[PDB]
């Protein structure tokens, strides 16, 4: 097998999808084959489609998913609203393992946070990471509260021996502001800050997004994910 | 001793201070002597003063602070900005142990989340709760993301054997939207939900706030918090 990473966030709207696209785009420019899997997608009625973002922004074509619910709620609530069940644990783990292959970087994007229910009954992206022996990239904010949330997610990961592959500041404000700059320094004291992605990068076209992504990550670290 | 409760939250601005005032008010109405302490206060140069607000809202007079920093940042960054030190771990425990007394409910409000650094090195409100053998009342939102934050916070508490006293939904909207309602039912399955304080409770006057506090909690739970 190759390399599998779960891309998780300290919360909702922290930039997980932009970070999947940014790391995919950088790995692709490093000559690395990339797949992104998003097992469960919500908010389809208003048009949320995270795989399509990665496709447009990064150019990934191996884009794999299992379920789509209309309501903009957490998976289990959106499923109950529609009157249908979440996918099974086995579907998710086997899908990801089939995507995985030597030389390929496989990114798994969950929904919202580390401990939200992804599959019936009560299986989370942490459970999925355990099952596929994946490491975890943690997307954080740079705003007030992020040190607590980061440390909480990092403890949850270690408790199930899910290795932390680093942090990414999903959105970096312009201009920074005194909270953000202080938090960037403090985040780097509790784990590796792999990138801070400029605010608004999701509006970029494919070429500008590729340029941004190539600069946003250290060259050696990406190539070494393998 | 009496009963010590640390009041912590899933994030900043979730209503820890309103909850302290509200639980204090309900305990006071039950005849229970209440003390509220705030070991680390930041933002004082914009008027941030949680003890003073608990006093305004619930009439609590036994209020105890220790560290105060001007800038509205995490305690560690607010100290650095002012050229001051964080308190030592034993200074926080002394502040709480001096208030602890039989028949008294002593509330300890944290500083913006359970693992925020309160003392050096990396000492948190969770360590303090271990030191004073307090349980933790966890204040949460009803908006999306609360289930993840709540479970991460509850796992962190169990990891150091700090008992969870239950959940308080800090701000409860009227009317409740679909997500709030779904989160509330799901939070109830994660731990006991002790209260869901109506949004905008900070604008109630002393009478209305105290009536809201009486209704907000189960009297049997309040009265059972301390003999
Ligand atoms: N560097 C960034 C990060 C997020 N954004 C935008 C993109 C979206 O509109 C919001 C939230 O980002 P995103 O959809 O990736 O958040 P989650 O996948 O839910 O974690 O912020 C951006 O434009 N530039
Ligand atoms: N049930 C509630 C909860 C919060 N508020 C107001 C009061 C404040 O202006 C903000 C934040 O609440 P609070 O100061 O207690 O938040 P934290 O102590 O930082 O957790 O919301 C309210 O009016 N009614
Ligand atoms: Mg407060």
């Amino acid at each position: 097998g190759g390399t599998i990473l779960v891309v998780t966030g300290t919360g909702t709207g922290v930039g997980k999808t932009v970070v999947c696209a940014a790391l995919a785009s950088a790995a692709r420019q490093a000559g690395i084959d990339v797949a992104v899997c998003k097992p469960v997608q919500t908010g389809t009625a208003r048009g949320d489609d995270d795989l399509a973002e990665v496709g447009r922004l990064a150019g990934v074509t191996q884009l794999a998913g299992l379920a789509r619910y209309p309501q903009p709620m957490a998976p289990a609530a959106a499923a109950e609203h529609a009157g249908m069940a979440l996918p099974a644990r086995d579907q998710i783990v086997r899908l990801i393992a089939d995507l995985d292959r030597p030389g390929r970087l496989t990114l798994v994007e969950g929904a919202g946070g580390l401990l939200v229910e992804l599959a019936e009954p009560g299986v989370t992206l942490r459970d999925v990471a355990v099952d596929v022996a994946a490491a975890a990239l943690v997307v954080v904010t740079a705003d007030l509260g992020t040190l607590n949330h980061t440390k909480l997610t990092l403890e949850a990961l270690a408790a199930q021996q899910v290795s932390c592959a680093g942090l990414v500041i999903g959105s970096w404000p312009d201009p920074p502001g005194l909270v953000a700059a202080s938090n960037r320094s403090a985040l780097a004291r509790i784990a590796m800050v792999r990138a801070a992605l400029p605010a608004g990068a999701a509006s970029l076209d494919a070429g500008d997004f590729a340029a941004m992504s190539a600069a946003a990550f250290d060259r050696n670290w990406v190539a070494g994910l393998v």
